[PDB]
């Protein structure tokens, strides 16, 4: 649609359990932001410490409003503490089924 | 294992993006006829014309491997290898809201 997809690759350095906890609470916060559509956390099969998150928002503006929230900052901080992140924003060009 | 698998593949496109997308649409269409195909998305990084991520979901690791092993995959792997460089990983979904 007009919808953007945030993809975030995490290299987790500490305990994966602790990382997934910190993540869940991050996910919870975004889940109640206007324009939120969905979120997936992925774990790489042949590693303990590789992860990928995927967040869909209705539009760019909805997403940037969610990031500029003062409520997001402690989640951001906790994640940085526990992981190296390489992230980016995408559009969907082809989807199937659909 | 028995777990749902999400294949994630990063592409840098060196040839025409238009021809890359078209080849991909056919490739997705081929995947769509394979047992255990759940879904497929092709993403493009915003304000980059050459950076793509393809996300393919399969009911398990074996259905995915068997898709890639089919003779009819060969022309689609060939077309993409001529157009792009790529790095992939095999994942399992942990959370979803
Ligand atoms: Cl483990
Ligand atoms: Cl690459």
């Amino acid at each position: 649609a007009d919808e953007v997809t945030f993809v975030n690759r995490f290299t987790v350095h500490g305990a994966p359990a602790e990382f997934e906890s910190v993540f869940a609470r991050t996910a919870a916060f975004f889940a109640r932001q206007p324009g939120f559509v969905r979120h997936t956390l992925l774990r790489e099969r042949d590693k303990d410490n590789s992860y990928v998150a995927i967040a869909v928002w209705t539009d760019h503006d909805a997403f940037r409003r969610a990031l500029a929230q003062p409520g997001f900052l402690p989640h951001a901080t906790a994640l940085r503490a526990l992981s190296t992140s390489e992230h980016g924003l995408f559009t969907a060009r082809q989807t199937l089924p659909e």
